[PDB]
């Protein structure tokens, strides 16, 4: 049950971000954990949808209603899309990185959530946790981190 759901969540994130990275589609996916993110869920469009790679991909297609903003995953659902996330004010964040990176950093400073970013400029995948940014991670590295952090 829970472990299978968590592995399916990881697979869904791996497959969708690989798809988007290849096509350089910007994406922002925040996975809630012990810290509650209900307040940011309430800022987006509610989906309460089953997790799948296909739905994640369709959400972030450019020039669509749901593509701007964050997807937030809570429990075993895609809770919301087009959600707002607080932007980090850190001066350490590279000027090369965009708004999605700053939003992922900002939510990671005030929650224990794991947030994944796909850069629309480079296709690189980045991850934020606990106020730190892990830039342009490999597929294997993404896999290891998600296995460690999302499987309990």
């Amino acid at each position: 049950r829970i472990e299978r759901e968590q592995h399916h969540l990881i697979e869904s994130i791996e497959k969708s971000t690989q798809y988007m990275a290849k096509r350089r589609i910007g994406a922002l996916i925040s996975v809630a954990r012990d810290t509650g993110m209900d307040d940011y869920i309430e800022t987006g469009i509610p989906l309460n949808a089953k997790i799948s790679s296909q739905l994640l991909i369709n959400i972030f297609i450019p020039n669509t209603p749901l593509h701007d903003g964050a997807v937030i995953i809570k429990g075993n659902e895609i809770a919301s899309a087009a959600s707002y996330l607080p932007l980090s004010d850190s001066p350490f964040l590279s000027k090369e990185l965009g708004t999605r990176h700053r939003a992922a950093l900002g939510i990671s400073e005030v929650t224990d959530s794991i947030t994944i970013v796909v850069s629309e400029e480079t296709g690189g995948i980045s991850l934020t946790k606990g106020g730190e940014l892990f830039r342009d991670v490999s597929e294997e590295e993404l896999h290891k981190i998600l296995l460690k952090e999302l499987v309990t």
